[PDB]
């Protein structure tokens, strides 16, 4: 609960906790709850926004997205999912959300928890809100989200800049009329499609039809506003852009960053940037432009000109006249230019490329299907049925190959992570890499190239030790790993647990591109409450006893 947080002065919200706060070890003591229920739905012949009827939808509370999230810093978020799908479990994951000694908590089926059965099965999630920003949920069941099972967070606190009005969140996403698990067999052996739309705010036009509505943000004249702009997209990667305006970024994902003005922005697949937009100009409908960079190595829609209208209080209605400006090619990469509020200070002098700190991509052509992504010289496949909690449970380090288990022992100590991305292979696409339960540090990457020349680079420390930034570099939980390059990450190690760390491209990740950071298991079996035990042996034994009716088998990782 704020008691100073007003629009002249964003930076303040209570007594001891400001933008300043170092918000990863310091958290407010609100004592309150929000609580929340997802009724997961099978839905079959849905009509969709743009006037589509798709063949089947999994949807929470009966609408396209959930319901958004919304609580203050420090409170406690609850939500009880029940999972009425017909035959696919469910596990939501709460993207963004640390999980600060919560690890059970994180909705990874097969690491964290077994999947929530259908016909009615529960699990009530309970995580503190440890920091504040804009995130995300889904489903971490295959690529089930790609049917509808997401949503948004907003946890509300300070801000780097002082703005008048909070628009709230702004979801943009691809949207295909296949279903998600029809996608994963068809990207199994063939190359990604174009999506069908892309919607904003749950909504767009049909590009042959007309059908559907335009997104329509009204802004106040004269006033500064705040847009939270989320990419939850299985595939697509977004740059967007408003005609006539800048936006100014104040937060990278879920931490707050410096004021930093651009002209467009690039969004990878679970990214989030808040910005705020000045209604400086002429009165008028302006169009807000999603469109694509990097040839297409990111992604690519069949609507050309995706988009969504920013209309000024009291201006006429209307279709926007000015088309704009193209913006510039970002190459499927993300900005390295954002630098956190709270600082982080780590050396990049003394790294050395071994095998215990390098994740080697690649795309394996040679089995059955074709495209199986494996990290390490392994494809992720996880077990359902017997999670990496249940090992340390039961005392049992027998980890299979499959799990892609990364044993990190130290101590809130940074590690460091070299990422290659297919250097030796026949082709290389970019990467948006994402990891859960802590946000790392972007210490660099390869050098910016057009995404789709096919360049490669290998970590040579002659030249790319001086590339690297320890002097608070871009902190966040989703980054691009360059096509065909590679890639420095560091994350501290200050939460126990199964971590997963991931491609959010969902045909990648059920493809298999993930590895598991199982972070210090001899203090994870400490910190795990007899509830939490329970209520994970409660879900598995209903899960088990639930698994050999299913009609339908696991096509993939399980991720
Ligand atoms: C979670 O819940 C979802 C929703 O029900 C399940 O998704 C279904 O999964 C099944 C099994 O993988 C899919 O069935 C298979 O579909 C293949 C493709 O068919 C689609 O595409 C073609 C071409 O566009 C269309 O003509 C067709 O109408 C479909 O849209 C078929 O090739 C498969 O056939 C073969 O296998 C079956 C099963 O053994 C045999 O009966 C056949 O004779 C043949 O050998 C098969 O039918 C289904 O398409 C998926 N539906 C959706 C909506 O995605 C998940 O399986 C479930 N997950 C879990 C783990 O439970
Ligand atoms: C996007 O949403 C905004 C806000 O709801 C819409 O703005 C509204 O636009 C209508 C016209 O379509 C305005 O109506 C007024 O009607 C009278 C009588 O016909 C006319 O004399 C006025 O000039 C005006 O057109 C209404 O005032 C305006 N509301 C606000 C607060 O600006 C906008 O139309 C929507 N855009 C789309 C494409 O849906
Ligand atoms: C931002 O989004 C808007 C809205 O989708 C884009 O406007 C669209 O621009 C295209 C051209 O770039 C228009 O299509 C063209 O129409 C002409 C007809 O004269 C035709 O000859 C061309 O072959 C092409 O089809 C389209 O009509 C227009 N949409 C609307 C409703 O105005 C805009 O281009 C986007 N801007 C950027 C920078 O991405
Ligand atoms: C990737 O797999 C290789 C095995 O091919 C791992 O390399 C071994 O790592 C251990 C340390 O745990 C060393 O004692 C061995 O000498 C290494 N063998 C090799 C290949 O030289 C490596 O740890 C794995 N990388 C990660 C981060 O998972
Ligand atoms: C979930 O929603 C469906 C459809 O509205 C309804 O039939 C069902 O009773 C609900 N289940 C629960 C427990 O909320
Ligand atoms: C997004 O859509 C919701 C529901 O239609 C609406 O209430 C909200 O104002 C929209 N957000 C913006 C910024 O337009
Ligand atoms: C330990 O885990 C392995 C892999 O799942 C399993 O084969 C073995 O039976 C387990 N040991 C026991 C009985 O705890
Ligand atoms: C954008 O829109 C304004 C409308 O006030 C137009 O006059 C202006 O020329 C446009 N900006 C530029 C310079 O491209
Ligand atoms: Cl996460
Ligand atoms: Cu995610
Ligand atoms: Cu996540
Ligand atoms: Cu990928
Ligand atoms: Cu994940």
């Amino acid at each position: 609960e704020p008691t100073c947080n007003t629009p002249s002065n964003r930076a303040c919200w209570s007594d001891g906790f400001d933008i300043n706060t170092d918000y990863e070890v310091s958290t407010p003591d609100t004592g309150v709850t929000q609580s929340y229920v997802f009724n997961l739905t099978e839905v079959d012949n849905w009509m969709g926004p743009d006037g589509v009827v798709k063949e089947k939808v999994m949807l929470i509370n009966g609408n396209i997205m959930g319901p958004n999230i919304v609580a203050n810093w420090g409170d406690t978020v609850e939500v009880t999912v029940i999972n009425n799908l017909v035959t696919n479990g469910t596990s939501i994951h709460w993207h963004g959300i640390h999980q600060k000694d919560t690890n059970l908590h994180d909705g990874a089926n097969g690491v964290t928890e077994c999947p929530i059965p259908p016909k009615g099965g529960q699990r009530t999630y309970r995580w503190r809100a440890r920091q504040y920003g804009t995130s995300w949920y889904h489903s971490h069941f295959s690529a089930q989200y790609g049917n509808g099972v997401v949503g948004t967070i907003q946890i509300n606190g300070p801000a780097s800049l002082p703005y008048d009005i909070d628009l709230g969140v702004f979801p943009i996403t691809d949207y295909y009329y296949r279903a998600a698990d029809d996608l994963v067999h068809f990207t199994q052996n063939n190359a990604p499609p174009f999506s069908d739309n892309v919607l904003i705010n749950g909504t767009a036009v049909n590009p042959n039809t007309g059908e559907g509505q335009y997104a329509n943000v009204t802004l106040t004249p004269g006033k500064r506003h705040r847009l939270r702009i989320l990419n939850t997209s299985t595939e697509n990667h977004f740059q967007v852009s408003l005609v006539n305006h800048t936006m100014t970024v104040i937060a990278a994902d879920m931490v707050p960053v410096n004021a930093m003005t651009v002209d467009s922005l690039f969004l990878a697949v679970g990214q989030r940037y808040d910005v705020v937009i000045d209604a400086s100009r002429a009165p008028d409908n302006y169009w807000f432009n999603v469109t694509f960079g990097g040839q297409a190595a990111c992604g690519g829609s069949l609507n050309p000109h995706p988009a969504a209208i920013f209309h000024y209080a009291g201006a006429p209605g209307g279709l926007p006249t000015d088309e704009g400006t193209p913006p510039v090619d970002h190459q499927c990469l993300d900005t390295l230019d954002v630098r956190p509020v709270v600082p982080r200070s780590v050396p990049v002098n003394s790294f050395v490329k071994r095998p215990d700190n390098t994740l080697p991509v690649a795309l394996d052509l040679t089995g059955t299907p074709l495209f199986v992504w494996k990290v390490n010289g392994s494809d992720i496949n996880v077990d359902w049925g017997k999670p990496i909690i249940d090992y340390i449970l039961t005392g049992n380090t027998s980890y299979p190959v499959s799990d892609n288990i990364v044993q990190v022992d130290a101590v809130d100590q940074w590690t460091y992570w070299l990422i290659e991305n297919d250097p030796e292979g026949p082709f290389s696409l970019p990467h948006p890499m994402h990891l859960h339960g802590h946000d790392f540090l972007v210490l660099g990457r390869s050098p910016d190239v057009p995404a789709a020349s096919q360049q490669r680079f290998v970590f040579d420390p002659a030249v790319d030790l001086a590339r690297l930034n320890g002097d608070n570099p871009p902190r966040r939980d989703t980054t691009m790993l360059p096509a065909g390059g590679w890639l420095l990450l560091a994350f501290r190690t200050d939460n126990p647990g199964a971590w997963l760390f991931h491609c959010h491209i969902a045909w990648h990740v059920s493809g298999g591109l993930s590895v598991d950071f199982l972070e210090r298991p001899a203090d994870l079996r400490q910190r795990i409450s007899q509830e939490d035990e329970d209520d994970f042996n409660r879900v598995c034994d209903e899960w088990r006893a639930y698994w050999p009716t299913n009609p339908y088998p696991k096509i993939d990782s399980g991720l």
